[PDB]
Order: C-alpha cells, then sequence, then structure tokens
C-alpha cells in the first residue's frame, strides 16, 4: 500500500508561494527569553540582572536569538518567567516588568507549575479562513511534514489535495474541505507541539472530534482520516442537495440549557446542536421557527447569531446520512486510549487513560446525530483540577467559548493557549504556544525552540556559556 505524493499541482503551487514568501519584508522574529529560579525573589533578581546586561554594549552586540538559547541552557526551576521579544528594547522592558512583577502582554510569570497537565480542545466550525495553515507550512519543516502526511491520507479517501487547497489563495472552504483541511491543520500542529515535547494530560472536542481521537490514541491517523473524510463529503453532499422546506438553519443564542427547556415549547421543531457554554446554545431547526426564537432573543436583549449553512448538524436532518456513515467507516480499530477524554458526545463525561475504547462506528453517527456536550465537558474537566487549555485551530473560536465556563466554575484563573490566528503570524503565534506551555510547568523542551550552536556567535556570555 503505496500512498499518494505531493501533486505537481502542489508543487506548483508551493513554488510560487515561497517567491512571493522571498520577496517580503523580512519581519524581526518572536524570541523567548525564559527566566527561572527556586524562588520568585530570585527569579525577578535574574530578570533585572540579565536587563541590566542586555542593556550594556555587549548584549546590545549580542543577538536576541543566541540570548535566548543561552537561557535555554539554564536549569529552569519551577518559579518561571518568559519574555516574548522581536527586539533589545522590547525584551528589556518585558524584563523589567518580570523583576518588578508587574504585566504586559508579552510577559507571562508565576510562582510555580499549575497542577494538572493540560486539556487539548479540538473544535472547528466557524474558525476557517482562507490562507489557514499556509505561512507556517512554508515556514515550518516539521509542521509541513504533518500536512503532506494528512494531505496523501486525504487524496487516498476522497481524491483530493488539502495542499493545493492551503497553498492556492484563490481557492476557498466549503463545508467537506473545512473540515479535512482543519483536521489537517489540527494534526499538523498537534504532531508539531509533540515534537517539542508537549504532550496532553486530556482530549475535548467539539469536526474536531476526528483528532481528538488521534491525540487520544483512540484511533490511527488513517481512522480518524476516515472519520472526517466520511463525515465531511456526506454532509457537503448533502447540505448541497437542500433547497426550500428542507433547508434547517442553526443558530448560537444566549440561553441556558434551562432556560431552552421553557423557550422549546413554543417551538416544536427546534433542536439543541451545541450546549456551547453556560448560556449560549447553538440550536437548529426550520427556518421560521429559527427566526423567530432570534427574534425573541433580540428582543429580550440577549445575544444571536444566525451561521451560514442551508443544513443542521447534530439535528434529526442528519437521519438520511447515518446508513452511508455506516458502510463507509466499516473496518475502522478504536484503540484504547493513552491520555483522558472529555466525550462531548457522551454528555461530557470522562473516560480515563487506558479505559475501555470509545471511538467505534456508532460514536460517529451518535456524534454527527446528536448534541454537542461542550460546556459540560470543560465543566468536568475544571471539576477534576484542569486549569490549563489550549485550542489546536486556525483561529481560537473556542476559547472565547471555554473563558464563559471555567469563569462560571469559580475558575477565574484559567491558562487558555490559543495557536494560530488569522492575522497573527503562525510562526509567532506557535512560539508565543510553547512559551506559555514552558511557564506553567507543562512539559515542553524548550531547548528545542532554537536551533543547534554550530559556533559562540549562537551563545550570549552570560550562565551558562560564559566564554572562559
Ligand atoms: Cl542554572
Ligand atoms: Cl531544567
Ligand atoms: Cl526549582
Ligand atoms: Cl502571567
Ligand atoms: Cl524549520
Ligand atoms: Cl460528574
Ligand atoms: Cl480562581
Ligand atoms: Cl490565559
Ligand atoms: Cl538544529
Amino acid at each position: 500500500p503505496e500512498l499518494p505524493g505531493v501533486t505537481e499541482e502542489a508543487l506548483r503551487l508551493k513554488e510560487a508561494a515561497l517567491e512571493e514568501l522571498a520577496a517580503q519584508e523580512v519581519t524581526a522574529p518572536l524570541v523567548p527569553l525564559a527566566v527561572s529560579a527556586f524562588l520568585t525573589s530570585r527569579k525577578k533578581a535574574a530578570a533585572a540582572e540579565l536587563a541590566d546586561w542586555m542593556q550594556s554594549p555587549e548584549g546590545q552586540a549580542s543577538s536576541l536569538e543566541s540570548i535566548g538559547r543561552s537561557l535555554s541552557r539554564r536549569n529552569h526551576g519551577r518559579s518561571r518567567a518568559v519574555v516574548l521579544a522581536h527586539d533589545h528594547d522590547e525584551a528589556i522592558k518585558g524584563l523589567r516588568a518580570v523583576a518588578a512583577g508587574k504585566q504586559a502582554p508579552n510577559v507571562f510569570s508565576v510562582d510555580g507549575p499549575v497542577t494538572t497537565g493540560p486539556v487539548w480542545v479540538l473544535a472547528g466550525f466557524g474558525a476557517q479562513h482562507r490562507k489557514m495553515g499556509k505561512s507556517l507550512y512554508l515556514r515550518n519543516e516539521v509542521f509541513a511534514a504533518w500536512i503532506e502526511k494528512v494531505d496523501a491520507l486525504v487524496q487516498d479517501e476522497l481524491g483530493y489535495s488539502v495542499l493545493e487547497l492551503i497553498l492556492d489563495d484563490a481557492q476557498d472552504y466549503g463545508i467537506e474541505t473545512t473540515q479535512v483541511t482543519i483536521f489537517a491543520i489540527q494534526i499538523a500542529l498537534g504532531e508539531l507541539l509533540r515534537h517539542h515535547g508537549a504532550k496532553p494530560a486530556a482530549v475535548i472536542g467539539q469536526l474536531g472530534e476526528a483528532a481528538s481521537a488521534y491525540f487520544a490514541g483512540g484511533l490511527s491517523l488513517r481512522d480518524a482520516t476516515r472519520a472526517i473524510c466520511s463525515r465531511s463529503h456526506l454532509m457537503g453532499e448533502g447540505e448541497a442537495m437542500l433547497f426550500g422546506e428542507y433547508i434547517r438553519l442553526m443558530a448560537l443564542v444566549e440561553y441556558s440549557a434551562d432556560e431552552i427547556r421553557e423557550v422549546f415549547s413554543d417551538f416544536p421543531d427546534l433542536e439543541v446542536c451545541v450546549y456551547a457554554a453556560p448560556t449560549q446554545t447553538v440550536i437548529g431547526g426550520p427556518p421560521e421557527q429559527v427566526d423567530a426564537i432570534l427574534a425573541r432573543a433580540e428582543a429580550e436583549g440577549k445575544f444571536a447569531r444566525k451561521f451560514a449553512t442551508k443544513g443542521a448538524s447534530h439535528t434529526s436532518q442528519m437521519d438520511p446520512l447515518l446508513g452511508e456513515l455506516t458502510a463507509e467507516l466499516q473496518g475502522i480499530k478504536p484503540t484504547s486510549p493513552t491520555c483522558g477524554i472529555f466525550s462531548t458526545v457522551h454528555e461530557g463525561r470522562y473516560i480515563k487513560p487506558g479505559g475501555e475504547p470509545i471511538h467505534d462506528v456508532e460514536y460517529w453517527k451518535k456524534g454527527l446525530r446528536h448534541s454537542v456536550y461542550f460546556t459540560h465537558g470543560i465543566r468536568n474537566a475544571v471539576d477534576s483540577g484542569h486549569t490549563t487549555f489550549l485550542e489546536l485551530a486556525p483561529n481560537p473560536v473556542a476559547l472565547m467559548q471555554v473563558a464563559l465556563t471555567t469563569a462560571d466554575a469559580g475558575l477565574h484563573d484559567a491558562q487558555l493557549i490559543p495557536t494560530l490566528a488569522r492575522k497573527q503570524d503562525e510562526v509567532s503565534s506557535m512560539v508565543s504556544t510553547m512559551a506559555q506551555l514552558y511557564v506553567y510547568g507543562h512539559d515542553l523542551d524548550i531547548r528545542t525552540l532554537f536551533s543547534r550552536a554550530s559556533g559562540p556567535q549562537d551563545y550570549a556570555n552570560i550562565p551558562p556559556t560564559r566564554f572562559k
């Protein structure tokens, strides 16, 4: 079984993307400067001493990258900080805040490690944008390798290339391609994180469920790819054949689950697609009923947003698809998860590492057909000690929902770590992500954020690489 390679057209598009890339104003890269100590008091002094030095002409003459590399080789203590800086001025200002115990947008500082490992959040719909993943694909060999990996599997399964979609600026995403391309971006972002030493304590999903199965060791990459391919082409083909009274809209309204139970007595065909947050629910059903609940919400001063789809996932309109989905997913091999799963399919309940497999065919049918218990899964994570939530996405849509649920459960302090975002540099974003994992004491080998020194100019004249 030999997989499709990268397509001619993908190679052509890459050649063009690389030329366009080579001819742009080069930006200062974002460099992470880590400082740590057993005591916060010492960390703060270390930050101040580093600043003083970076102000000196010898400091000024050393590159941020050589300083960060040197800093990366120190003992990483329990009290930690990172200044994300593009130049010496930014680094110093940030180091000053660290020392002063003050805060600033490019600075993370904490007295000790968070107690529990991070929850990886794999959402999806709403996160897509035309150029998503393109810049990181061109600029990161590891990310690129994983995108190409998923690209082969998706070619093999559906007969087109997601890499073509990523590189081609004229192409935009639909119900089908959004799913498989975000999947690809999710897989590649996570493997990139794993490459730098990170891992999930648990996963939660809102597709994102396919990727979450992969990263939880519930399915092989192949089987996760089948899960997303099968689901996505069926939904895209179904939604395109929908016109008139067949249409079913989806919309976001500021009603709690309890509110919805009362409100729905007036709207007999509405269903819940997603419990997104304590007072935010995605509802679905016939257009006249969706507009009426929207109107009722707007009149009560509650937020309400109609989505763009002629179809309603997680409603009864999915019934015709379940047959095909069943047939198509026959053969998949559900495995025992290797990290925890908050399953938004199974009402937000938790499956332990080593537990029984969950990711059988019936799970994907159940998932497509029934409500997504997102806020419930998040609430269950908070209540079991989790404070770090890290969203693998092209745009951080789900973190805004996560914050509502964490706040509502009495966690005012949560560590909400995004990955990529539109109109934010993708390499910078990932530096920031990995910086933050480091500062909170999660697994992250900060040494791997710099290339191996080839000479002494790759170090700065500070401990532990002082020039004898
Ligand atoms: Cl040290
Ligand atoms: Cl260390
Ligand atoms: Cl320590
Ligand atoms: Cl902080
Ligand atoms: Cl690279
Ligand atoms: Cl519970
Ligand atoms: Cl708190
Ligand atoms: Cl945060
Ligand atoms: Cl290297």
